[PDB]
C-alpha cells in the first residue's frame, strides 16, 4: 500500500516514513516540532526488540514505517517487521548465506524500500529480494552480480518513478561497479549502468538486452590496458533522487585497487558523483571528488539538495562531505563546482581545489611506487582512508539553513604493494594503520553553513562516529555514538541536551514519526562496520565495546509535551 506519491510526500505525513532518508532528497529532517529542546528531557524508552540469532556485528538500518509496522534489517542479511506501538515482532525473513560471502567491511545492511505491498532489500550474496509486507515470504529475488566475484549489497535501494533501483559493494575485491532498476512488482531488469568507464550499460525489453551506451564514450581513455575491468567504483551506498531536476544522484567508490601506480589516470568513474535519468540509466553529469584516488577515498558519501537564494538567484544546490576531507556544494542541474571547503581539520594530501573543484595534489602525501623493493615509502596521510566521513549519513535542518555531519579526525601510515587481481579475492596492493590525531577524541559532530563555507559548532567524541544523522523542526539534532549512545543536541548551538545509553555502540541513523497524538523516535543499535578489523590504533581504543543488536523506540509521553 506504498505508492509513488506516497513516496515523493515525504515527509509531509506525520504518521510514516517510506523512505531512507526522510524523502526522497535524503536530507533527514523532520517536520515534526512536538519534541523540541524544551521538552526532550522527557524522551524515553518504551520497548525494545532483539535481533537475536546469535548474529551481532553492525547494526546501520534507517527503519521505515508505514500503517504502524516499522521495517527494518539486521546483519547478516534479516529483514524484522516489527508493531510500531508494542514492539511485537510480525514476521522475521533470514536470507540463506553461502559461507563465501565477501563484504570487505562487516555484515552489515542499511535498510528496505517499501512499494505497494512489497519490502525490498539487498543480500550479502548480492541478491535483491522481494517480500510480502504482511508474512515476510519471498515473492521475487533476483541475482544482481555474482558474490563469488567479490559482489555484496549493504544498501538500502531506492524507489524513483516506480522502478526500483539498487547499487552494489566491492571495489576492494576489484568488482566492476553498475547501478541497476528493477520492475518492483516482478523483479524483471530495466536498466543497468556501469560505473567504470569502458563497460556498457543496457536497457531491456521483451527480456532482451539492447545496447544503451558505453560508460565514459570508450574504454581506456582514464585507465591504462585493461585494468578497468577491474576497476571497482562501486556504488555502494545506495543513492537519493531529486524531483525537481528529475535526476538521480548516486556516488561511487574508490578505483581498484588501491595502489594507484597500477592505474594512472583520472580512473572515471570512481571517487564521483553521478547523477542519472531514471528513464534509462545514462549518465547526465558527474563530479569527480578524487581524481587517481591514491587513499581508498571512496566517493560515495551522500549528494543530499537543498535550495538557497544568492544574489536574488535560486540556487538549486547540493552537498556533500566528503570522504578526502572536503565539504563540497555542487550546482544539482549541472554538476558545476559551487565551493569546496574542509570539514576536518588536517588534510595533507591536497592543498586545496581548483576553480573547477579538482584538488590540488601534495605529491609527497601518495606513497611510493614499490618498484624494486617490495613495498614502497610509507607516509602519513590525512584523512585515513575510513575517511572524514564514511557511510554514515549527514543530516540538513531547514530551519538553521546547516548540515549536521558525523566526522572524524584521524591520520594514517600507508604505503603500496604489487598486487595481481585474482577472482573473489582482496585487491588492495596496500599496508597501512590508521592512527588518531588527538589524544582525547576522534568523532567531532560538526554543523556546517553550505553557503558561508562555515562551521557553526561542533562536539567532540572519544571514540570515532560511525553512525547517520537526524535533525527536526523543534531544533534538535541525534545520532549515536559507539559508546552506545543516542544523543540529541540543540541544533543552533551544539549543545547535549539529552541521551540515553542503548548498551552497544549505536550506528543506525535515527528516525521519528507521530502516532496517536505522540512523537516516537527510533533507532537500531549494535556496534560493527569497518573500525574494528581497518581501525588500526584507533580500533584499540574502542576494542572493549560489546557488540549488540536491537531496535530502540523512545517516546515523548502527550501529557509531558507541553
Ligand atoms: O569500495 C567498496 O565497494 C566499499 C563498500 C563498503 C560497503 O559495501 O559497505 C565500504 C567501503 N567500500 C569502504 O571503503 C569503507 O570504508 C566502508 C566502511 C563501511 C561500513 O559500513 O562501516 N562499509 C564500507
Ligand atoms: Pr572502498
Amino acid at each position: 500500500a506504498v505508492s509513488n506519491e506516497e513516496i515523493l510526500q515525504d515527509p509531509k505525513n506525520p504518521q510514516q516514513i517510506v523512505t531512507n532518508g526522510l524523502g526522497v532528497q535524503g536530507q533527514r529532517y523532520s517536520p515534526l516540532d512536538l519534541l523540541n529542546v524544551n521538552n526532550v528531557k522527557e524522551l524515553r524508552p518504551v520497548w525494545a526488540f532483539s535481533f537475536g540469532g546469535q548474529k551481532q556485528r553492525g547494526q546501520q538500518a534507517q527503519p521505515l514505517i508505514k500503517d504502524g509496522v516499522m521495517y527494518l534489517t539486521g546483519s547478516y542479511s534479516r529483514v524484522f517487521a516489527v508493531d510500531a506501538r508494542t514492539g511485537k515482532k510480525l514476521w522475521q525473513y533470514d536470507a540463506r548465506l553461502p559461507d563465501d560471502i565477501r563484504p570487505c567491511c562487516d555484515v552489515i545492511n542499511r535498510g528496505v524500500a517499501l512499494y505497494g505491498n512489497l519490502v525490498f532489500f539487498g543480500t550479502l550474496d548480492a541478491k535483491l529480494v522481494a517480500l510480502n509486507k504482511d508474512t515476510g515470504k519471498v515473492v521475487w529475488s533476483k541475482k544482481v552480480a555474482d558474490h563469488k566475484e567479490g559482489y555484496s549489497i549493504s544498501a538500502a535501494p531506492m524507489i524513483v518513478n516506480g522502478k526500483l533501483i539498487t547499487g552494489v559493494a566491492g571495489g576492494e575485491f576489484g568488482v566492476v561497479g553498475k547501478i541497476q532498476a528493477y520492475n518492483p512488482e516482478n523483479g524483471e531488469l530495466l536498466w543497468m549502468r556501469p560505473t567504470v568507464e569502458g563497460h556498457m550499460g543496457y536497457v531491456y525489453k521483451d527480456g532482451k538486452a539492447i545496447e544503451n551506451g558505453i560508460s565514459g564514450g570508450e574504454a581506456g581513455k582514464t585507465w591504462p590496458g585493461d585494468l578497468w575491468k577491474t576497476g571497482g567504483a562501486a556504488p555502494w551506498l545506495g543513492g537519493y533522487y531529486d524531483p525537481e531536476t528529475n535526476l538521480i544522484l548516486f556516488g561511487t567508490g574508490n578505483p581498484a585497487p588501491w595502489n594507484s601506480h597500477l592505474r594512472p589516470g583520472d580512473n572515471l568513474y570512481s571517487s564521483s558523483r553521478l547523477a542519472l535519468n531514471p528513464d534509462d540509466g545514462t549518465i547526465k553529469w558527474h563530479f569527480q571528488s578524487t581524481p587517481h584516488d591514491g587513499w581508498d577515498f571512496d566517493g560515495v558519501n551522500e549528494l543530499i539538495s537543498f535550495n538557497y537564494k544568492d544574489g536574488g538567484k535560486e540556487v538549486k544546490a547540493a552537498a556533500t562531505a566528503d570522504r578526502n576531507g572536503f565539504f563540497y556544494v555542487l550546482d544539482r542541474t549541472n554538476g558545476k563546482f559551487i565551493r569546496g571547503f574542509p570539514f576536518v581539520d588536517k588534510i595533507t594530501w591536497a592543498t586545496g581545489l581548483d576553480k573547477d573543484g579538482r584538488p590540488i595534489y601534495n605529491d609527497a602525501s601518495r606513497p611510493g611506487a614499490p618498484g624494486s623493493e617490495a613495498k614502497g615509502s610509507s607516509v602519513f596521510v590525512a584523512p585515513a582512508f575510513l575517511g572524514a566521513k564514511n557511510w554514515m549519513p549527514m543530516a540538513y535542518n531547514k530551519d538553521t539553513g546547516l548540515f549536521y555531519v558525523p566526522s572524524n579526525e584521524w591520520g594514517m601510515d600507508i604505503w603500496n604493494e604489487g598486487i595481481a587481481y585474482k577472482k573473489g579475492a582482496a585487491f588492495l596492493g596496500a599496508g597501512f594503520t590508521i592512527k588518531p590525531l588527538n589524544e582525547d577524541y576522534i568523532g567531532v559532530l560538526r554543523a556546517i553553513d553550505p553557503v558561508s563555507g562555515k562551521e557553526v559548532w561542533r562536539h567532540k567524541n572519544y571514540a570515532p562516529l560511525w553512525g547517520g544523522v537526524l535533525t527536526t523542526k523543534g531544533n534538535l539534532v541525534f545520532t549515536g555514538t559507539p559508546e552506545g549512545f543516542l544523543q540529541a543536541f540543540n541544533a543552533k548551538t551544539g549543545d547535549k541536551v539529552w541521551e540515553f545509553q542503548t548498551g552497544s555502540g549505536v550506528l543506525g541513523s535515527p528516525v521519528t514519526w507521530e502516532m496517536d497524538g505522540e512523537q516516537y523516535v527510533s533507532v537500531v543499535s549494535g556496534w560493527g562496520g569497518a573500525v574494528p578489523l581497518w581501525g588500526g590504533e584507533v580500533a584499540k581504543r574502542v576494542k572493549d565495546f560489546n557488540q549488540g543488536g536491537m531496535l530502540w523506540t523512545f517516546k515523548l509521553p502527550k501529557q509531558l509535551q507541553q
